């Protein structure tokens, strides 16, 4: 499944994580990248509209 | 620059081609891909909004 | 075999994917890619033309 | 650009060869693949249908 | 043992295939092959001789 | 050197970009960056705190 | 899981090791990185700051 | 071009090379080769008749 | 282990296979490279010089 | 030559960096490299001996 | 663990023979690399002081 | 061609270095190689058994 407990976009943060496609994404990463698209730049896959 | 002048979408067009940022698109392809997201899942960066 | 569950092609759809040879493919970009050939450009081999039972 | 001048589907032709996209194809190995598909297996982008001028 | 029952020169045919080391051959490909010689290009081992 | 002009952290911004060690990134990502560590998890150098004259 | 026991730093030191992310790391390679920045340059994940029960 | 001035089966002999076609073989390897058939294993293409 | 049963020199002998350290060689090709040297020139270690019980 | 001006050590410091074989290092990375070790880690080349 | 069992410094001696930290080393390789150094040139961490 | 004045096989010595194909050995190493076979481990080809004019 998806790998170490921490945000793929950030490498730092490891509470509050929401499950993207095969990995990682914490609150503030996944804000600013539904920000800018639906689609995510680490794994190509749509983001998670949840929280 | 791009490489050869072909679609990398659907590896077959080679008319009729925008300019996407690191390869080349069709205008069938263009098309479907700003049907799903503004994001492009071949080099991970925005879609022409041209044409 | 086949990995995550989405298009291989538009990475992007979940539901309505037909089985290519080792990923999947929706019908939309199906569509789309056999208009151009029979073949994948993506796995090589022949797309899917028929769903089976 | 194109490598060495030998058929890259049989590895062995180096007369009678034609340019597929980026490596050539001599023409019994093209007819064969022309009567399976209009896309090379070799390159994943369209076979040579025309020789031109 | 071999992959996915496909002739791994043309990959297109699934019937009639030939085993040959460590992947399959269609007939057509396997006698193309063996018109030009008794090493396969794809696999730099014996061609079947077998059909 | 750095390659085409786009945030390596968003891959999206392609204005308002400040040159990290060998690559680019936006203002927004590079706050939120900077708001986390010092490092750049990207490229494994130090993020760039000032822009230069 | 984590490699051999050594500092993944220093990659001499097998004793006093403390757990990085996915690898080691003696007490005085991780003091020096401390000193650095609170993100470690061989993984890109955060540096251990504490040893726990 | 070829390589360094090596028979590639071998990778010893360096005097009375033959040159196959994108690298070398002494005359001892290239018999022993076209003994087994015509097709060069190293290179995949057709063995020098010459000498 | 050891892969096909064929020789890893020519690729092509199939009987009469003595085993080198991680793959097979003919008697013909090892006769020819125990000519030139005790080390092989395909796994960089030494050559089978003797066949045992 | 060497790559970029960091410490390939800690990768952080950009002033007071010895030359090292293939890359650089910061004054404190080497004292402590010299400290365990005349070999270094990160090129498997001798460590600088002048400051 | 450790590979096939021969020194991986002269790939030639299966006697006599060091266990190093993920290879081994035969007694006159071992020698000559103590000679120069304390740290192990083929896999970067410290030579076996016994034997 | 040939990289940084060092024996490939000991990475250390920088003088008394003799050329082997591809790459450089100091004279303690040369021997010890020798010693065990005319075939180099390193580089696969033949070891310089002479030092030329
Ligand atoms: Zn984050
Ligand atoms: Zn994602
Ligand atoms: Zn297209
Ligand atoms: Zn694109
Ligand atoms: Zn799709
Ligand atoms: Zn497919
Ligand atoms: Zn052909
Ligand atoms: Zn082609
Ligand atoms: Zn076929
Ligand atoms: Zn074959
Ligand atoms: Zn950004
Ligand atoms: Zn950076
Ligand atoms: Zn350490
Ligand atoms: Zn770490
Ligand atoms: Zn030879
Ligand atoms: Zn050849
Ligand atoms: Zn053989
Ligand atoms: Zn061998
Ligand atoms: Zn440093
Ligand atoms: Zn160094
Ligand atoms: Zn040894
Ligand atoms: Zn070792
Ligand atoms: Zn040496
Ligand atoms: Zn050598």
């Amino acid at each position: 499944h998806l790998g170490p407990q921490f945000c793929k976009s950030c490498w730092f943060e490891n509470k509050g994580l929401v499950e993207c496609n095969n990995h990682y994404l914490c609150l503030n990463c996944l804000t600013l990248l539904l920000s800018v698209s639906n689609r995510c730049p680490i794994c190509k896959m749509p983001l998670p509209t949840k929280l």
